Parts: structure tokens; sequence; C-alpha cells
């Protein structure tokens, strides 16, 4: 099922997300795929529970290709200090763009829905796609992120 | 004439304006002419003439009444270090809006499109106006001035 995705200003995108507590259920198994279903229709390459209002730890994400992925109790280390530059859309923020300075190396950490651990070391595309997404899960947006404020602007324009 | 508005992320709004020099003038009339037609249509309370992609230094007002004002080669002095929060949007980011900081007392000076020295005191909403058409003219948009991104979001949603 398709879910409407909520837009910045509303207060639910504000929030830090609890855990997911029910890996391996059919629930959790309804809402991921309820997920890649939203996020495929919304053409993102990335999607975080909060934007359908669901306030749980939860992603999927997959496009560099980087791998089709459903996250659960998501956390983040970076590898390095080297920060990278690259464009960024938010589904809660349609048509606007800016350049983001992220991680350029990360390790995430959680568990697929069905309870298998996942650990991986991504860079570039990838770790900039979770960075984003682990954002949502604790009520941050790319516009605080932002540094260079003349990159700020509608895509069809900039 | 109304005139199509640029949108953010267009380079034309990040310039730095030149002085009008054409006080008194035919074309100076009516461009302001023009600049009050298309703030109407788009129910603004300001217009700056970079937001039609005229890289002048002129800036159209008025609406706590503000009176109807053209006010070319503005300049604004802060009257003191009092600031104020209020919600501003841009008709060059339609949508959006945020809760910006504000000196809540100024003074502006510069020229009525006649030729007229125009030199005021301003507070509260009419210091607002003045001030974000201001920020136009030196190629500064409202989102680099937030400084609580909670408040930055849809008008229709916040
Ligand atoms: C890149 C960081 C990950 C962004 C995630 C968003 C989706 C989203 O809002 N997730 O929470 C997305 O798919 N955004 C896309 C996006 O920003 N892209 C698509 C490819 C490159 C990059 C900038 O263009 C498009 C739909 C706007
Ligand atoms: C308040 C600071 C002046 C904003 C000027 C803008 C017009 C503009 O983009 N001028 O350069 C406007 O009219 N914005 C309005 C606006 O921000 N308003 C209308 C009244 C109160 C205030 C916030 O709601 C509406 C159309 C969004």
């Amino acid at each position: 099922m398709i879910r409407d995705i909520i837009r910045m200003g509303d207060k639910r995108l504000l929030r830090v997300a609890p855990q997911v507590t029910n890996l391996g259920s059919a629930e959790l198994h309804a809402l991921v795929s309820d997920m890649f279903e939203t996020m495929g229709a919304a053409h993102g390459v990335g999607l975080a529970a909060p934007q359908i209002a669901v306030d749980l730890q939860l992603m999927v994400f997959g496009f560099p290709a980087v791998p089709l992925t459903a996250l659960a109790n998501a956390q983040i280390e970076p590898l390095s200090d080297e920060m990278e530059n690259g464009w960024e859309g938010c589904l809660s923020i349609p048509g606007l763009r800016a350049v983001i300075p992220r991680y350029r190396y990360i390790r995430y950490r959680g568990f697929a829905p069905d309870g298998s651990p996942i650990e991986r070391e991504a860079e570039g595309f990838h770790a900039r796609v979770v960075q984003h997404e682990y954002d949502h899960l604790v009520g941050r947006l790319y516009p605080s992120r932002i540094e260079n404020f003349d990159t700020f602007g509608f895509d069809d324009v900039l």
C-alpha cells in the first residue's frame, strides 16, 4: 500500500524515533513492503519511516549502485574525518535541492526486517543516502546542514 | 505589465545590484508600475527588482499598515540592537515559510521614482519588509538567516 509522504513543517519529522521491536513480524514486513512501494512511486533512493508518519527507527534504500536494503535500528560511525559535497533533495521537500557535506566513509549497523544483523562499510553515494535517512530518525533535515546557500534552490532552475 | 518572478536557485537572485541612475524617467516609472502590478498579482507585501531579473537597487512594498512605497538606492541603518522573530515567505520560494530574526527598529533612505528623497524610521513589520527586500538587492535570501530549523516548512503544513 503506497503511503502519503509528509512534508517539511510537519512536527512528526522533528521527532527522535524509538526502536523497532518487532523484527521478523508480519506487521514489520507489511510496513517495509509499503515503504519500498512508497519509495518507488515517489522515485526516491531512500525513504525513512517518519516520512510516512511512522515513528520508528526504520529506513529503506537502494538505487554507482546501492543494494536494495531495509534497515532497522540503524547506527552510524564515521570511518574518517573526510567530508564530501553532493546534491540532495528530500521527498519531504519536493522541488528543492542543495549541496550537502557528508562523511565520505561510514559504517552502518542494524537489522534486516527478518532479524538478520546487517553491518556494512559504505562510501560516497551509498554513505550519503544512509546518512540522509539516518538524519530523519533523529528529527534532522538537510537544510540545517547547508553551508553554501547559493546552492539551495529549485531543481528545474538550479 | 505583470513580470515573471524568478525562483530560488536562479543566479540572478545572488547578484549585488547596481544603483538606479534614471530617477524621474519614463522607463523607471514603467518599471515601478510593473513591479506594483507583479506584487499585487503574486499577493506579496514587497517586491525587489532582482526577483523579476532586473538588476537594480529597486524595491516596492505596502500592505499593521505599511504605506505603498517605491524605493530606489535603499540604504538601511539599525536604530538599536533589538531583534524580533516573525514569519516570512518569499515569492521566489513559493510554499515555504520560516521564522526570521530581524531588527525591530530601522532607518531607511533612498529615492522615490520621481527623484524625491525618502527617509523613514520603521519598526516591527514595516521594518521587516524593508530588511527582506534589502537582502535581495545584496544577493541574500531568508534561508541563510534561519536560526531555528524546526520553523522552516510548507505554509499549508506548518
Ligand atoms: C542523496 C541523498 C539521499 C536522498 C534521499 C531522497 C529521498 C528522501 O527524501 N529520503 O529520506 C531522494 O531519493 N532524493 C533524490 C536525490 O536527492 N538525488 C537523486 C540522485 C542524486 C540526488 C541529488 O540529485 C531525488 C528524488 C531528489
Ligand atoms: C514579511 C517579510 C516580507 C516578505 C516579502 C514577501 C514578498 C517577497 O518575496 N519579496 O521580496 C511576501 O510578501 N511574503 C508574504 C509573507 O511572508 N507574509 C505575509 C504576511 C506575514 C508574512 C508571513 O506570513 C507572503 C506572500 C508569503
